[PDB]
């Protein structure tokens, strides 16, 4: 009717402002993409040329102020981590990994408070399948002595670590820390998890069978104090006391992962035990033995080492 | 020496040069992250009053010149549509699948030449996975009577169907229209080839082995002329002559696509002839003809559907 226009009208007379408000947006957002690869090209080409001063500084030393040289190391160390400031609200490029999952999608949060966001809703994550895992794998364990079950807790653990690889190559690209070995012993667990599948049901199964179970149960337990642990070493570290709780903390969470370290060993060696034996006729035997070998070594040999960088700081 | 720190302050000439620089994009970024909000909240606001104003005049029209209000559909068809290539340009937000795997992060690519480039991206990719699962599963059928090669068949394809199922939802959210049943194809394609995996090595998998690795050969022949249309649909649609060529590559299609659809039928009707028989000790015979039967139906019933939409138009 009339008035049904009259409401027509009095909506797209503002129509013109948000088509003039989007117009000046699209212009802001094109000459902002130009900005970040201006200011991307301008901080790569000078720290590949600040290594450059470092290697014709790093020949001297040696043959020679003593420190009247080397005060130039502080000088490039803290702006070769401006630069590590700067490039953090650039958009990086995915690696190899994610240009595979994702493609050539951009994953950087370009903000401090972003990472943070995107940060916690990982460690929710981890948690919130760990509260699955731990469930899951409980009924396995205790209440149901089956194998479709026990097939579906398996790909559980598959698509649990196939999404920490990914989300754990997001954060690596904005801004983390995280040591190499952490995000190869998710690769080292799926394949671990993936041999599981493959394995048939029968009478080495039926003896590994508690022994997986019950360790994935455990390793969930753990991931509920690493929760608390690493979600208030990043809640804290937004806001001398704060090593008061790392180390407190650390403490508590050391003795509960040596256990889980040199309970994948034992879970190696079982399977060890279980291909000399005859009544074994599986190869899921031994490439299990392997990834619980690893993931012992692996583990066990770099907990020691974060032990051993926070013993010095 | 000296130079060794003259060369060292011409190269921090400019360090102070992107320290500024630097200081006005941060600046740009976050005023133009407030920009997009503000650009978002406004037209979803208007849309959903928009359609309020339809159902207001959506239940007069019936009831009543007639046309005179039914030219206010074509003012909001186009209007709500114009809607849709404004918030083409502004960063959604992940669905429940993409901020499962992913997280919170932003996969909207906000230009149209990187939609494309991901969309082409995209389509490459599945065309070098299907050189690989042409070539692995080859070896698989005629060269390999084996099955550890066969669980690494079915460990690409329940991988190379988890990695379409995350592209094909960043295109989703990026402005493509994928028919429902496309992206629910590959969730049924991952499950078939998972309890696929499981299945035991015994007198039923060597019944059905031949079959199935004969088809998903041939589903990648098949996909060797889906990348040729689609990519071709995809670099002209960019830049009447094209319905010439729409009209073909889908007339040299749907026979490859159709004796697809009904060799999924034949494969489901096996597993349920494979079911009957006393021999048969394993729940994988039914629960992989159902998806074959899914697989039929969906698949079928949908490229008849996009046929019937392309004859009208
Ligand atoms: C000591 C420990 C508990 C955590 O200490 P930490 O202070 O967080 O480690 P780091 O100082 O090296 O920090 C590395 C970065 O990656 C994160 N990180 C540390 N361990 C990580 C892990 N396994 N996975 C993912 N991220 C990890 C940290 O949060 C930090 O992130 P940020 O700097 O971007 O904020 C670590 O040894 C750990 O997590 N071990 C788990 C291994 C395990 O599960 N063993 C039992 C198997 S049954
Ligand atoms: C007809 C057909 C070949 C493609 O026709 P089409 O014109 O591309 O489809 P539509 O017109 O509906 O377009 C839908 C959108 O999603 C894309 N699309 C179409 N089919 C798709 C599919 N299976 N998967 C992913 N995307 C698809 C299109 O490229 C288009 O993208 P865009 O508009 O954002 O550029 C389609 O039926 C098809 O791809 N079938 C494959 C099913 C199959 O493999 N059967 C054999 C099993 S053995």
């Amino acid at each position: 009717l009339g008035d049904c226009l009259r409401n027509w009208e009095d909506l797209q007379q503002d129509f013109q402002g948000i088509q003039e408000t989007h117009r000046l947006y699209r212009l802001k957002l094109e000459e902002l993409t130009k900005l970040q690869a201006n200011c991307t090209n301008s901080i790569t080409r000078q720290k590949k040329r600040l290594q450059e001063l470092a290697l014709v500084l790093k020949k001297c030393r040696p043959s020679l102020s003593m420190e009247a040289a080397q005060e130039l190391e502080n000088q490039m160390k803290e702006r070769q981590g401006l630069f590590f400031d700067m490039e953090a609200y650039l958009p990086k490029k995915n690696g190899l990994y994610l240009s595979l999952v994702l493609g050539n999608v951009n994953v950087t949060l370009l903000s401090k408070q972003a990472k943070f966001a995107y940060k916690d809703e990982y460690e929710k994550f981890k948690l919130y399948l760990t509260i699955i895992l731990i469930v899951i794998s409980f009924t396995c364990r205790f209440l149901l002595n089956s194998r479709v079950t026990d097939a579906a807790f398996n790909f559980l653990l598959v698509w649990y670590y196939c999404t920490l690889t990914i989300r754990e190559s997001i954060l690596i690209n904005n801004g983390s820390r995280i040591k190499g070995w952490w995000v190869f012993a998710a690769y080292v667990s799926t394949f671990l998890s993936g041999v599981m599948l493959t394995w048939p049901d029968g009478l080495m199964y039926q003896k590994f069978r508690n022994q997986f179970l019950s360790f994935s149960m455990y390793q969930s337990f753990v991931q509920f104090l690493q929760y608390y642990y690493q979600s208030g070493c990043l809640y804290r570290l937004r806001a001398e006391g704060f090593q008061s709780w790392m180390w407190r903390g650390l403490t508590f969470l050391l003795p509960f992962l040596f256990f889980g370290h040199f309970w994948q060993l034992f879970n190696a060696l079982t399977l060890f035990n279980l291909a000399r034996d005859p009544e074994c006729k599986e190869w899921q035997v031994l490439m299990c033995g392997f990834p619980f070998l690893l993931l012992f070594l692996g583990n066990f040999f770099t907990t020691l080492r974060v032990v051993h960088q926070k013993f010095h700081s």
